[PDB]
């Protein structure tokens, strides 16, 4: 039996008929059935949008730019909180929302975050003026409580 | 390595940190359907073109909302309904009606029916702006009867 | 819980007084593999001016619906179920999108030199592209196509149709 | 049990009423479902995207028998076809693959100026291919060369680990 074609795996095979490997998705094993989608879509995701910034990741960035660390100039930090924004969706957050009772403060910070990431899906280039806008102390209670969310989400 | 439950609902966006797996090849079978459903639901929210976000037509979902406007409860304005029906007919497709259109009698009068909801549909997909101002233009009585017999499709689709 | 068959469909839209799971990690793997078939028809749905071009809101009348876009086009080959060459030619742009150039282009390898079949995969690859570019025109041109020389076409473009899917 | 229509598992059966195959996705089984799904994402990437290599043999040697080729000045390929297949090659590469290997790295290895090469292109590539392959066909061909080597390199690499 052939074995998957792991070029193909990722996406498109670019070697022709050199290749040896299947191309033929009705004998590949599931796993790779799987796995392939998912670097499909994360193709698909990507197609309708420096080295320790990288290893940081957008939550090290925005967590080092709330402690004054790592050089984060605030520029960066409103480009990474646009990242973290895309990355959440409005209705986990209005799931949490519903859990809480009236006239929580929680409630005004759910309902910010949100219109955030409303802005955010709109037009991104603007939503980071805004937060560029906003005074730095001020802007990282944002960064915090949304990240506080983010994580907050992911566990539960 | 187990895998990285950020990952699964999307990007983990923690860099280097986190030392969950990142690596498709080595997650386990469940965790890569679970992602795939996460990211087509990206996928279709970022493809897409205010009152009823608030926190009651929230947890009463379009049909909640629909089922309200109809019985005259829960303070459920017309327009409020009219943008309800919108997303109602998104979540529907014309292929599963045209299927139960298939199986009536000429004539009967549930064929009417379902080529009004059928347009509708249609309308929706090209522009739902306009889509709603036809609907906020019906008299409530018949808007009602097109939303009853909408939500009845929905439900018939749905189980079966 | 078992899974929201709404959810299954797409988006539940029942809000809290659903009481069934929307929560994927709880799914059993069928159910996800059924969801993502439905989520993908519609994603693709969503990024397709053709039922505004003369001849295709046509084809959504009940017993066009019925024979298909093949049965559509079979029938206008033999002429028979009525339908116009307005119809046929429309039928014959919905059957090309459904086909990529690629699966065509493998098949155009498996020929010999000068094999007559070559002349034909270009010419249906060349109208899978014309397709992809602007299905307006391209059902334009289909139209021009004396009568004869269409049904020929669309005979090819069928027989390719079926012989990629059977392998 | 009916087994699933071959012509829904490639995406859309056409053939209405007449087909007495399943199209019930909840009663097909799993591989097929996963199957159809590969199918739909290859048309869906496809349908969002923006003439010489369709040719027989620039088809049979691929993109990276082209590019392999215009390097040993064999087959027949045009710098133009060089340039184009390069495109081609980018597109199917992704920046974050290549920052993940950049970090291995040592600072001042050479390496990573040529991992930021490949990446800034990969970058202009995705903004605007015409002119990215316009760029390239500028380039001088000992260094465009160098170059398509070097994706190349990364290219097997990555796939391998
Ligand atoms: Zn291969
Ligand atoms: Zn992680
Ligand atoms: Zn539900
Ligand atoms: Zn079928």
């Amino acid at each position: 039996r052939r074995n998957p074609c792991k070029f193909e795996i990722r996406g498109h095979c670019l070697n022709g008929k050199r290749c040896h490997f299947s191309h033929n998705y009705f004998e590949w094993p599931p796993h790779a059935l799987l796995v392939r989608q998912n670097f499909m879509l994360n193709r698909i995701l990507k197609s309708m949008d420096r080295t320790e910034e990288y290893a940081l990741g957008v939550v090290g960035v925005l967590e080092s730019y709330i402690g004054s660390i790592n050089n984060i100039t605030k520029q960066s930090a409103c480009v990474a909180m646009s990242k973290l924004l895309t990355e959440l969706n409005s209705d986990d957050i209005k799931k949490l929302r519903d859990n809480e009772e009236l006239n929580s403060p929680k409630i005004r910070v759910y309902n910010t975050v949100i219109s955030y990431i409303e802005s955010n899906r709109k037009n991104n280039k603007q939503t980071i003026h805004l937060l560029k806008r906003l005074p730095a102390d001020v802007l990282k209670k944002t960064i915090k409580n949304t990240l506080d969310i983010h994580k907050s989400i992911t566990i539960n």
